[PDB]
């Protein structure tokens, strides 16, 4: 599914997203946007074998599994596949455990190279919420 900018920032909101660990919610939709382009089946490998998943690319690493990460963590306790579902819960859950991590949201480099410093409410103005 490839959400709609205000679509996902309702759903972002309902599950509880908006101000999670001081993170206004335009932060979280400009870094789906960076990430993912606001779609849900995104996939990116990276040059250590790992896998980004999903409208917020979780890694492989450490937080999802996908069989094909050695060495790797599960920490959010989910198949890797769950992160690319038309519902976001599974990728709101994990997203909540990354930023709680001690680092914010400088864990999505494109949040941190796009989104950090800039006028992120942009990204929910004109939403009806
Ligand atoms: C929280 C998380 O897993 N972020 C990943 C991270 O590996 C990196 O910033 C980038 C790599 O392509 O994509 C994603 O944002
Ligand atoms: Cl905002
Ligand atoms: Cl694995
Ligand atoms: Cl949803
Ligand atoms: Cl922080
Ligand atoms: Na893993």
């Amino acid at each position: 599914k490839v959400f709609g900018r205000c679509e996902l920032a309702a759903a972002m909101k309902r599950h509880g997203l908006d101000n999670y660990r001081g993170y206004s919610l335009g932060n979280w939709v400009c870094a789906a946007k960076f990430e993912s382009n606001f779609n849900t089946q995104a996939t990116n490998r990276n040059t250590d074998g790992s896998t980004d998943y999903g409208i917020l690319q979780i890694n492989s690493r450490w937080w999802c599994n996908d069989g094909r990460t050695p060495g790797s963590r599960n920490l959010c306790n989910i198949p890797c596949s769950a992160l690319l579902s038309s519902d976001i819960t599974a990728s709101v859950n994990c997203a909540k455990k990354i930023v709680s991590d001690g680092n914010g949201m400088n864990a999505w480099v494109a949040w941190r190279n796009r989104c950090k410093g800039t006028d992120v409410q942009a990204w929910i103005r004109g939403c009806r919420l």
